């Protein structure tokens, strides 16, 4: 009824009449205001997940790019997530590459971007998660929780200072933090993932991350890309499991474009997300949690509308799962639609909640 409305009329109404950009202020906009419908699914207790030192009431949260500068947290919640990422925040704000910047692919059901962290900035970012801080706090407590995404300037002389003041600046202010060293719009980021670079960058920000004060102190996870050889996820694994990161963002957008593509924009530059990213990520997942053993948590990400999907990722070693582009084709209803899917299908293969099926393709 309701996700058959946005899926066939609003969506292709909205997307027909404006710039992918525009409508996706649009949305933030309409997002931040709570006017959505209120959201009728009533989340099951087989939804429930523990980790990462949080509870989350399901595993289904919103992808780091929605909400760049943390204006719609509170209206994402009531859309139904179980948690919410924003960011990527920089340290000084920026303005991103110029527009065009961002691409619809209908037929492909994908997005091309190349925003380039478009920032208003960690502090913007955090006079605005302090004004709601103690409403975040209860809705941590109440399985509701928030992270962080953390990028670089395109001009900052020193990228692990960048991420470090990332830290100190919005790190009391999450549950979790991301060190996102995989946007493929930022000249020599996706560097920071080779060994050297990211054990010296990750040991700069675990250390930071260690001298706040304890309730102020969040997980750090990191977030890669769908693109690195298995030279790149071996190294990953090793630095990630010699320092402690707490888990792994898998995956970003990818600079592949598939076989199969058939948008008019597939040949724009940036990074691609939506259904053609889906099962690159879904075996990115799958190895990351191989080459860690199981012991680190995983966020999958990438090309997730539906509790299929968000059960494939889940299976292949994903404790959470997010989703962004799918809400430029379905909608908010697809929050509930993955929600039911994924619990009816846990049901039907045997699991008696999310945490019995996480890895259990490994098993
Ligand atoms: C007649 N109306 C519009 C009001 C009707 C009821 C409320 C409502 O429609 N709310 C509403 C809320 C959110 C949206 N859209 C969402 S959540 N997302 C997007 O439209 C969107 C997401 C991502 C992008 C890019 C940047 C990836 C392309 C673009 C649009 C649409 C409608
Ligand atoms: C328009 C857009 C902007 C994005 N901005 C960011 C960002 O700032 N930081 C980040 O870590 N990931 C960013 N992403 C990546 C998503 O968080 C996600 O990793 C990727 O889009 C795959 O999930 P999806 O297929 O469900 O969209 C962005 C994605 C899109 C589509
Ligand atoms: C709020 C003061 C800082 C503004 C700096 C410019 C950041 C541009 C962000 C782009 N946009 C507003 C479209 O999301
Ligand atoms: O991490 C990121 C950053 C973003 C951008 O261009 O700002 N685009 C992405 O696809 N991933
Ligand atoms: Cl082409």
């Amino acid at each position: 009824g309701d996700e058959r409305f946005y899926a066939e009329h609003l969506m292709p109404t909205l997307q027909g009449l404006l710039d992918p950009e525009s409508a996706h202020r649009l949305a933030v906009r309409f997002t931040s205001l709570g006017l959505l419908p209120r959201a009728r699914f009533q989340d099951s207790d087989m939804l429930e997940v523990r980790v990462l030192g949080h509870k989350f009431r399901n595993p289904v949260g919103i992808a780091a790019g929605f909400d760049k500068h943390g204006e719609a947290v509170d209206g994402l919640y009531k859309m139904g997530f179980g948690f919410v990422e924003i960011g990527s925040v920089t340290p000084k704000p920026q303005e991103g590459n110029p527009r065009p910047r961002v691409f619809r692919l209908p037929e492909d059901q994908a997005v091309i971007n190349r925003y380039g962290f478009n920032s208003h900035g960690l502090s913007v970012v955090e006079h605005r998660l302090r004004a709601r801080q103690q409403k975040q706090a209860k809705l941590t407590e109440d399985g509701l929780p928030l992270g962080v995404n953390l990028g670089k300037n395109k001009t900052s002389v020193d990228a692990a200072e960048d991420y470090a003041e990332g830290v100190r600046v919005l790190g009391p202010l999450a549950d979790y933090l991301v060190v996102n060293v995989s946007s493929p719009n930022t000249a020599g980021l996706r560097s920071l993932q080779g060994k050297a670079e990211l054990r010296r960058l990750l040991t700069k920000v675990l250390q930071e991350r260690d001298g706040l004060r304890r309730v102020h102190r969040p997980a750090v996870l990191v977030k890669i890309a769908p693109d690195l050889t298995s030279q790149d996820k071996e190294d990953i694994a090793s630095v990630v499991k010699e320092l402690g990161i707490d888990g792994l963002i898998v995956t970003n957008t990818t600079v592949s474009r598939p076989a199969g593509l058939q948008g008019a924009l597939r040949s724009e530059t940036g990074g691609l997300s939506g259904k053609p990213l889906r099962d690159l990520s879904t075996q990115t997942i799958r190895e990351m949690y191989a080459l860690t053993q199981g012991r680190v948590p995983i966020i999958g990400v990438g090309g997730v509308s539906s509790g299929q999907d968000a059960l494939e990722k889940i299976r292949a070693g994903a404790s959470l799962v997010q989703l962004y582009t799918a809400l430029t084709f379905w909608g908010p209803p697809v929050v509930g639609k993955v929600k039911r899917e994924l619990e009816a299908l846990l049901k039907e293969q045997g699991f008696g909640g999310v945490t019995d099926a996480i890895g259990a393709d490994h098993r």
